[PDB]
């Protein structure tokens, strides 16, 4: 094995990015703006996004509406129950305002 010219340059690039770090009680969050999964409900002509896993957390879907109503879509009867994404209007605990987009 003459070995005269070898090529075989040095290339270390490793990736390491976990982010461990949790010193007794941490992390925390209740600003509006923001997107969650829940479950869709029927009731009072509107729709309601009930948030399972909480216990005690019903929000309410009106779409940003708490305005005129607007229900033309028998559809979505059979629809309601069904997981989406919406967003959060304001979550004050037990009863929080929901405003599904598109």
């Amino acid at each position: 094995m003459t070995v005269i010219k070898p090529s075989s340059r040095p290339r270390p690039r490793k990736n390491k990015n976990i982010k461990v770090n949790t010193y007794r009680t941490s992390a925390m969050d209740l600003s509006p703006g923001s997107v969650h999964e829940g479950i869709v409900y029927f009731k009072d002509g509107i729709f309601k996004v009930r948030l399972l896993g909480y216990e005690g957390h019903e929000c309410i879907l009106l779409d940003y509406l708490n305005y005129r109503q607007d229900t033309l879509d028998r559809l979505k009867e059979r629809l309601v129950g069904r997981v989406i994404k919406t967003r959060v209007v304001r979550a004050d605990g037990l009863y929080v305002d929901l405003r599904r987009f598109f």
